[PDB]
């Protein structure tokens, strides 16, 4: 159920369409939370069969008890998970298996593609703050903005310094 | 088949047992590519059959073909993949549902759970490092032990940044 409280937390505001939630998460959301289109419509049909969302017609809204459901979850401490995969850490992992020559043409390929990805962040930065506050409306994105935005710069960061090490 | 390329990097250096490669995966490999312990024998015949490893008694060892796959595999550039899943960053992206005390505990427990994860990467970096070069044999393990200390450090600097703002 890996769309459970990503979709009681969109409606978290106020009522969504099924279309609404799906580009929810083709959009700002599934950066960092990707769904497959077809998971959506059975998850929300069965936060309905559960009493977290209920709908008029289709427009979807939270009930009291998805609200509160989406709060217990938000406020619960869990454990942080284990190391996210990276098919590339792997591959840097069995290092000795690459020439000098082929390590340095890796790295600098993942180094590229990073940059840029970092790019595309920065452009959605600005155009995001084009005076931050906690209860700000955009406070969310600009908390996952900011953290995707660190997490490319220092994977970047790390590249260059392996480069200036293998180079 | 998440297993493959995995394994045919843990033979890259020689012969290993199936307890051996096992042991790989509940120690340095399975903080960035977990297995399931169900997983690795399954894949391990996977690749006998396909010619890629084969054994002696049970020792495993890479065939030159084994040693091919593994090759093409490790210079092959691949698009970086979408944004791993961050459960607590779901939480930070509806963070308008959460009183301004309830999002300064939630963040305070992740940046001392990231802290703490921090100081235990920390340890083995120094242990490790009791003059790193290309082709020192543990620079893999370098590798992947710097990448997941910069990791960390830059989320606990990120959550650091985020409470001077919420408190």
């Amino acid at each position: 159920r890996v769309l459970k409280y990503a979709i009681l937390g969109l409606l978290r505001k106020g009522e969504l369409s099924g279309y609404d939630i799906t580009s929810y998460f083709k959009e700002e959301l599934g950066q960092f939370w990707s769904a497959k289109h077809s998971q959506i419509y059975p998850e929300l049909k069965k936060l309905t069969d559960e009493g977290f969302i209920t709908f008029r017609t289709k427009m979807y809204t939270l009930t009291d008890s998805g609200k509160q459901e989406l709060h217990d979850w938000l406020i619960r401490h869990q454990p942080i998970p284990e190391t996210v995969k990276d098919e590339f850490m792997l591959k840097a992992y069995f290092i000795s298996s690459l020439s000098r020559q082929e390590a340095s043409d890796l790295f600098t390929d993942q180094l590229l593609k990073r940059k840029a990805k970092l790019s595309d962040l920065q452009g959605s930065y600005e155009k995001l703050m084009a005076p931050m506050s906690f209860s700000s409306p955009d406070f969310g994105h600009y908390l996952v903005l900011t953290k995707a935005l660190e997490r490319e710069k220092n994977y970047v960061s790390w590249l260059e310094s392996i480069l200036a090490m293998i180079d």
